[PDB]
């Protein structure tokens, strides 16, 4: 069923949020899973629940009026991977991939066109991080009116729409 299970306590992904001049604050989803299948296509599903901000309070906003998770508790990330190519890494090496990502987010799927680097660690571990700098537009997940009730919610005069993301993931081979 699967080549490769995502480590999850210790991958990572991050996304940050600007609010007023230039105010960055860097939040993070703490927990992650995912699997790659022996067919190739590589998972990863992050728990919307899990968002960490820092702040109680917004958390629950995040959680109950940007992504509504009690319609989606979770995102999911589908690549389709060329499984040989992964084999044929040696310890050390890594790899460009362009991928064409399908984000299925806030109930909207969309394709995520981007570069990663695949990097092999051992015999069973190789790390998944995004290459270049990823931006995510709220829009494209409908997602601009969530963040419109937040900036209210908070007394802000704006908060941006684009949001960075980050990610490092580790995948294991069966050991
Ligand atoms: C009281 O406290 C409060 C404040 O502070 C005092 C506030 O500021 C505020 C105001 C609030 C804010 C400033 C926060 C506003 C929040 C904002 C702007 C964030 C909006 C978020 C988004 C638009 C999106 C969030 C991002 C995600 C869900 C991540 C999506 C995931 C992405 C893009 C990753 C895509 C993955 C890939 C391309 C590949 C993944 C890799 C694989 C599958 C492996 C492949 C394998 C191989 C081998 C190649 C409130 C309400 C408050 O209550």
């Amino acid at each position: 069923k699967l080549a490769y299970s995502l480590d999850a306590t210790a991958s990572f992904l991050n996304f940050v949020s600007s609010k007023k001049t230039h105010v960055l604050e860097t939040h993070r989803f703490d927990v992650l899973s995912g699997g790659i299948s022996t067919a190739g296509e590589a998972q990863l599903v992050i728990d919307l629940n899990s968002v960490n901000t820092g702040i109680d309070v917004r958390n629950g906003r995040m959680r109950d009026y940007l992504f509504e998770t009690a319609t989606y508790s979770v995102a999911t990330v589908t690549v389709p991977v060329d499984l040989a190519a992964v084999a044929g890494l040696a310890v050390g090496e890594d790899m460009l991939v362009d991928v064409s990502a399908t984000l299925d987010l806030h109930g909207v799927p969309g394709v995520i066109d981007t570069q990663l680097n695949v990097q092999r660690l051992s015999a069973t571990r190789i790390m998944v991080q995004n290459q270049s700098p990823l931006l995510i537009k709220a829009a494209d997940y409908s997602l601009e009116a969530g963040i419109e009730t937040l900036r209210n919610l908070a007394s802000l005069n704006v908060i941006s729409t684009t949001v960075p993301v980050d990610f490092v993931l580790f995948y294991e081979a069966p050991h």
